[PDB]
């Protein structure tokens, strides 16, 4: 039949994949090759099938097709990293003199590319509060090629109204690019809401197993062809290795059941934190006091596996808390099967001036939690123990 | 001791590698992880050791250190592809308004990046015949940041005098970047001749096994740090996967013995071709009639594993010949353990106007051969059979 | 702390694993090595730590420890295959003159080893209906070393009362070995019910991703040491490769959520089949008409992901049905993320005399289904379509 | 054509391998699957192509075919380990009441299987000095099924005359099994000299990269079919993982050039040692004073990469020497790209009574060296330094 016709869990398992025609092997083979051979001079010219992995590969093709199906896009393009997904996309679309309107609340490394790299190539970027679609509209210029957003966004899990922003971008002649890393296609589908291009770090939930760095771009065939044959081939060279593609295919098999459990666990933990008198604030789209709660309910099928919260006692309390957990692991990644915790003020933004962190929504007591697949009772006990100690 | 002190074969085997301290495992472990954990808040801030694979990884570090030792450079940086090695380097070094002087005889995909991508970012490129160092000098401008060369260069294996070009570049305040892919560090060491930065596609000889796409950059620590923390992190995102790094480490173990055999085989095959009346020309640095033979003898320890030659009878003869080989495989890669053959006029440049191919040194009868590790007698027999048939 | 103290899902994620001490890498490194190096002559003799992978390996050790925790056993031993787990166990325990009492309803390849291989080594085997514990007792001899059972058992998913059989075996001085492949430790824990040794094919649910052949043995340290240093080292040589161990560790991360979904899906499908007038019988421990339903409820936490059923119309109907499915895949494995279906009478037991199949509970219309992670509605629709066509 | 017709180096590269028909991928794909799917009920029964990896796999098939070609045998069978190659072979061939005549000078773990395991299965073994073919003849009985030999043999690299022993075994109705691990097919071809079955630990030279544990069996199709469908399937379960097969295929690509360099290096080192006044004896088939030198010249194309030697000063000198090397690595494996050294009296046989070691040819001063691919000058310097210190 056509994989586009099955239910979402069925698609997660099957889309883009089939038994190997030649051998019947059920697992997608790992085509760990650089070289592809032609049967003749004619068959070589015809393709100029496969030719060379940095242009294409059967293992990676399966991943690209699967993710395109899951995001309801025409085509996918795998990359060496989430960063490469973003930069391959933007460097394909933009040239000197062009302009981008970007959310301010975005991944830190994206922010560096946008604030420092792009302008050195003559591409200017305006940063705005994308929670306020009017700020996006006001920042648009005749030269604006792209509006770029992330939702939910760190560090307080604020949201962006994708459909509304898409309409604004399109009326003003720009494309909307959405980083859907935090949600995965299981929880949010930006293309269905009017986005033109979706990017992911598959490093997070899509792979889910904390053992692959990689990215994916999904969009129209016409664009993806340019991202592949110009962006990857002629700019970033950010190809994904076939082994990484195979691991990601393997990881994504369980995307549905993983996201369900991540989100079930996260909701329980969020409610625990909201009831804890030593915790001043809890940021989680699943809590009704979230400023954009109703938007979240329309736009997201589940509230996600990530929680941020503020512990009483500022910087020292935050440090003491992360130093006091015994089960949660101290790390800066997210979307793994293990629960990960970090305290940005002391771990990643320690050198940054306290007042500058504050402006960026990073308070001294802010803790970010990536909820894993453990028993939530064990995670809650670990948190309760650490919070008691830290306060 | 210090690996920098052992003989070159010893370095090939050992440099950058040692038994795992914790377990004694001799093979470098495959650190197929995205996430690294900290023991405390303090240990997390201290590093901001390892943190996240796209910034660094112990497996990839071993490869980088080994290649730095082999090229006699301070530091190495692994990438997702040869292309990414080149673009990460150049996009790190250059910004809008800057200028590059490049050889015309370079890898095709490099040429696209330089001719189309760079100018769209405001970076201008002059192409010159780098076999004539005076053309390099004449093309330099106050804005020139980089001179970029490849040697030997396709498709006729012409050479570039690295030491002479380095002196010219430096006197005029530019860096010299050399693509050393064709030679490998076993056969040529551009840094020892004054180059500032060496790049490779490890996809070719360094890996040697036709199953990895990847690149490497070697140079001063100061530059490599920028290529890593800005180029990779903030521009291309072109990180190498740890599995690919491990395979490359494994492949490079045999670099010395592979290059010796490739070159022994190639010399035999080149001499056979030079004696064949149906072959009009043979391009191989190991043949004394090579226009830059003596330069090759000073600059290269071995003449390489690649040969180009022209078969009598033009386009149709070239097509018939590649369609008539039975052992050599039709492919566009090089540096594999298998002998690979291609006929650019019919396979890769078929759409290109015949007169434009001619200007680029690609004649209708030109065949390129990547000589593998087979018995040279079998390769010669295959070639002899195919040539007889084609003519 | 101690991983033995956390909840079962937490153990699934964490047991046997921790961040790499030296690097902080969260993923268990792949120690793909054969060789381990010593720091001195003394450190070499001391171990005679690690020495050589076929004796031990840090990656494989993590898997062994995890599975020991999950089965509530002292120690684990990984093997090249489920078969090797069984034969390494039995060949370690038994010698010429010894006797084994085995269930008749066991894995086919086990049956070959027991019926043909063992007797040629002077080890005699009695086969009994293990659904009747009295038959086990009656078959025991002074020479009986082992009682061997599988539960649930193919092809009608009959059960064996582990606790009762354990008591009988022990009173008569024998060990009880249980193949727990069908259930996984998530659904059944034979050691907790008195079994001495548990074996698995990890090829099925423990890995769960259809890309690893492997086995595991769990039991007392004293026995496992013998299985390792004599059974593996001196009899079967059936070591697991570190890469396979790593993939299995990765697969087992999702064991809990996978089993929950497999069993939720299977129950739905079983109830659908039980309501279908073209289906004469449905064998599933989750259906109350199962002959040993109550035993199943005490012994198993979930009824499993495997269903067998009989379609009206015998051999031709069974053939037509499996030839008519479009989503379910025709294969003989089980426990994969994809739904797999087979018709033993036409696929695996076709050469076997119809009357002999009947005696073994394999009727002409019997179909076996391994329910995957797809939407159960899609699987049901596929089954409904195929059944309608087949009848 | 037919790979059996090309030169040996060509066969090393190409035999058993070809570009993937479906995709053109040059590297043999890694078919990391457990499950194979059928297109129909009929196609399923027909095979009962591939079915299940423990029975067969396309990646492993390529390795088996290649090694069969290299040993000039009909068929190959890959296994989980060298030990499993040996035991799968012998347990397939022998049953209770049968007898084996074995060399005494064999791999230690083989000796355990033969001396302890076999007799417990009713299979008796006589050990003889296989350097004396008359001892083999004298030990043969009506029940003798197999004569088993290893050549060269540890720990003094004594030889066995394969052709002569084959003739004796055959006249008395037995098969000859030869462990060809030390030589590899590049240096010795026992089947060409009359052996019936060859086994290897591919862990050593065939893989050559110190990162795979595995074995191979090569022999007649009729026997290999039994070793596969009974030995592996019904006795040891010792299947090789497809990833290990792929790594071994990759490693064996360089077998020819590796063996040439190992042996060139070893001869140089052996001659150095023979000239050293602190070294009482040097055991190396390449030295003319080897007791069976001429036999070695007829039977072996190269003298190998392994050397044993005795250092003056017995146990303490041996310990001091291995504790004094700085480049050579202390390990018990062999055939790796790194030079490995061990002192059996202090490292592996330390608990063994000194007088018992002596009987087995293991003197207190005996050192075993596996010569790697380093510059031999560096290895010699390291040895010279250590010997001076130790004495
Ligand atoms: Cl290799
Ligand atoms: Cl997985």
């Amino acid at each position: 039949s056509d994989c586009r016709t099955y239910g979402f869990n069925t698609q997660i398992v099957h889309a883009g994949q089939q038994p190997d025609p030649s051998t019947g092997a059920l697992s997608t083979p790992i085509f760990q090759t650089s070289t592809f051979v032609f049967d003749s001079a004619e068959q070589g010219a015809a393709r100029f099938g496969y030719i060379y992995t940095r242009l294409g590969n059967p293992t990676t093709d399966a991943l690209e097709k699967k993710l395109a199906v899951l995001e309801r896009g025409e085509a996918g393009l795998a990359t060496a990293s989430g960063i490469s997904a973003i930069t391959t996309t933007l460097l394909t679309l933009c040239q000197q003199g062009d302009h981008i309107v970007s959310a301010s609340a975005i991944y830190g490394c994206t922010h560096a590319f946008l604030s420092h790299s792009m302008p050195k190539f003559g591409i200017n970027v305006r940063f705005v509060d994308a929670a306020k679609p009017e700020e996006i509209r006001a920042a648009m210029r005749p030269e604006t090629k792209v509006v770029y957003i992330e939702t939910p966004a760190n560090p307080t899990l604020s949201l962006v109204d994708i459909e509304t922003v898409a309409g604004i971008a399109h009326q003003q002649g720009a494309l909307l690019v959405v980083d859907n890393t935090f949600m995965s296609p299981y929880c949010q589908q930006p293309l269905q809401l009017g986005a033109d291009i979706v990017v992911h770090s598959v490093t997070k939930y899509i792979n889910g197993h904390g053992d692959v760095i990689g990215g994916i771009i999904v969009g129209k065939q016409e664009f993806i062809d340019q991202a592949r044959f110009v962006g990857l081939k002629d700019i970033t060279g950010g190809c994904m290795s076939p082994f990484n593609a195979w691991l990601t295919l393997r990881g994504v098999k369980t995307l549905g059941i993983r996201m369900e459990r991540h989100c079930e666990n996260a909701l329980k933990i969020a409610r625990f934190l909201e009831g804890h008198p030593s915790i001043t604030r809890v940021y989680y789209p699943g809590l009704s006091s979230h400023p954009q709660y109703e938007l979240g309910q329309r736009q997201m099928s589940l509230p996600g596996g990530i929680i941020s919260f503020e512990i009483a006692g500022g910087l020292e309390a935050g440090r003491r808390m992360i130093n006091s957990v015994e089960l949660c692991l101290l790390a800066v990644s997210l979307g793994d099967t293990e629960t990960l915790i970090q305290h940005p003020a002391s771990m990643t933004h320690s050198p940054v001036a306290p007042e500058e962190r504050l402006k960026a929504g990073i308070t001294d007591g802010l803790i970010r939690l990536s909820v894993g697949l453990e028993d939530p009772e064990d995670i809650i006990n670990d948190l309760e123990h650490a919070i008691r100690k830290a306060t």
